[PDB]
């Protein structure tokens, strides 16, 4: 009785016992600073991490042998731990259930204030821009962040921009495979660009590289940093404007055709709605329900994102299907 | 270069979207009320959810309709909605991440402070426990529930004692099975207990189930209440005892031996800490770190459960272990 109930439970129960505790260790482990220094390939030590995290050794320690346990860290001697083999997929996956769960818990909470009076629910109940940023980043890094990577360094471009670069990462990965070329970082954010500035002179590109501290809708007034790029890569912001600044939208993208190089082109990843193919069909609608009913950003079609940028003058759109689900990436040629 | 990266991270993406979604649309629905209304076997009518809930339609019409995009429900004609047909098994792994990422995330959120003022932080980061309640409902129901269930009921007994029975399901259930049967429901709850006197109403079992308010641990000093038992069931409720009520733990369970029936049993559902299994072992560090670091509750291992369990005066010993990671089923014979 006990043995069928058994093989019966595991089939039932399949990995989602596994992809809660990895998603919430590791959510609990990035709050703490832990999961940063976590890595295949090298050890953290205890002793020195729990003095740059400003923790106490010994819980650290008990963190780190319950994760251990749970077969997401090797202990490599006393104070020396090791990420597991497959932890950057993990990761990866942990990023949807943090993305989710987490960033966007404000909504789960409290969609019954959201359906009574949005515009109070939405200034009350406020996403934690730190968990969006960071639990996008684990999707991105195996479901839509190497093919912009690929395309832009398969262009071979002597000019990149990014618009909404944030710390600048792919900037930095683009101008490292490709020699000579230099790169525009514009974020609004001064948080963000301090922290673009102190990497690129880590990386030794503060000349190839210049961060700009503005907004995505000055481009529109002033397109000036975007003359002469062959390449200009929009990831997931386009859609933040939609539908209050769809105006300043447009004249952001005809500025983009104008100011490309010849056979330069423009780069978006973003999310479209509902779709109703079994494999994107479940995330799709967590995505466009978030943004729709929630945030009322406005997500676009294929079909609407291509009459969009013919609009603004491209005369060749392409739309490539991430792994992200709902996530398509849109490459108009000038 | 595009299709490649697309079959790589749809790979490692693997399950993790769909989980992702469904746990946090189910979460959202279950707070709202609405879970409770989908069946697989039967619709929903949103003009009669919509004021049972005090909801507005139009709101919860549109929740609906993501939720059919998603694949989760099936519109049949307008305002009838139907789960579909796995929504059971959906809820059941959706329960494991709402538990693990919802119903714990106030240690998730706040290790840092349980690290500094675990007396402190432990009296200010509290868990909902109508989220503790629910999740585990869901993890229970494929994966702990019908092991308990089979065994109470293939025992054919005339008296059963169900210690910590919340709203009696499990004994209306048995008592259902099992002709002529009697029970005995505690719970210190009031409004557990409340909302039980009300079901056994509606079952019809009033004569034949009492239920009290009282707690685990009265069970020391009065055991009149589990005089001439046949089975007495346990649902994670021991753990809470210990390890600063270890003397009370203790001579309940004595009490428990010497109230059964010839041939009687005790069935103890419970957490073992720490697995090493592959299969167990991730969410065995979840469940064993959330116990022994943020709530200080003492899980104790199958060796340890045996040696108290006979300890008490119990013949002979049984564990079974369960689909519920790290969950055993211990039956201790009089
Ligand atoms: C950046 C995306 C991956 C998610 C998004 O658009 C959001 O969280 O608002
Ligand atoms: C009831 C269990 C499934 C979980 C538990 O012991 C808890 O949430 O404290
Ligand atoms: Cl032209
Ligand atoms: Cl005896
Ligand atoms: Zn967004
Ligand atoms: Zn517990």
């Amino acid at each position: 009785i006990a043995a069928q109930h058994l093989a019966d439970g595991i089939a039932a129960s399949g990995p989602a016992p596994d992809l809660a505790a990895a998603a919430a260790f590791l959510e609990m482990g990035d709050r703490l600073g832990v999961v940063a220094h976590l890595d295949p390939d090298r050890t953290l030590e205890t002793a020195e991490v729990a003095a740059a995290l400003d923790l106490p050794e010994p819980a650290l320690v008990r963190y780190l042998d319950a994760v251990e346990s749970a077969g997401l860290v090797i202990r490599e001697g006393e104070g020396r731990y090791r990420a597991c083999p497959d932890f950057d997929t993990i990761r990866h996956q942990a990023g949807y259930i943090s993305w989710t769960m987490n960033a966007n818990r404000p909504f789960i909470e409290n969609a019954r204030d959201f359906f009574t009076d949005w515009d109070k629910a939405a200034r009350t109940h406020v996403r934690d821009y730190r968990e969006v940023a960071v639990s996008s980043q684990w999707m991105g890094s195996h479901a839509f962040y190497p093919t912009a990577l690929a395309t832009i360094i398969d262009a071979a471009p002597r000019k990149v921009v990014d618009l909404g670069a944030g710390t600048c990462r792919l900037l930095i990965e683009v101008l490292g495979a490709v020699p000579g070329s230099t790169g525009v970082g514009l974020d609004f954010a001064a948080d963000a660009c301090r922290a673009a500035e102190q990497a690129v002179a880590q990386a030794g590109m503060t000349d190839r590289l210049t961060v700009v501290e503005r907004t995505i809708q000055s481009v529109a007034t002033d397109p000036g940093v975007l003359e002469g790029a062959d390449v200009i890569h929009a990831g997931f912001v386009f859609h933040d404007m939609l539908p209050e600044e769809e105006d300043v939208c447009d004249q952001v993208l005809a500025n983009c055709r104008e100011s490309l190089a010849p056979g330069g082109f423009l780069a978006i990843t973003d999310a479209v709605p509902y779709l109703r193919n079994d494999r994107e069909r479940r995330f799709s609608a967590a995505v466009s329900y978030y943004h729709g009913e929630f945030m009322r950003r406005r997500l676009q079609s294929e079909e609407e994102w291509v009459e969009r940028l013919r609009g603004a003058g491209f005369s060749d759109v392409r739309a490539l299907t991430l792994a992200f689900p709902t996530g398509r990436l849109f490459l108009a040629h000038r």
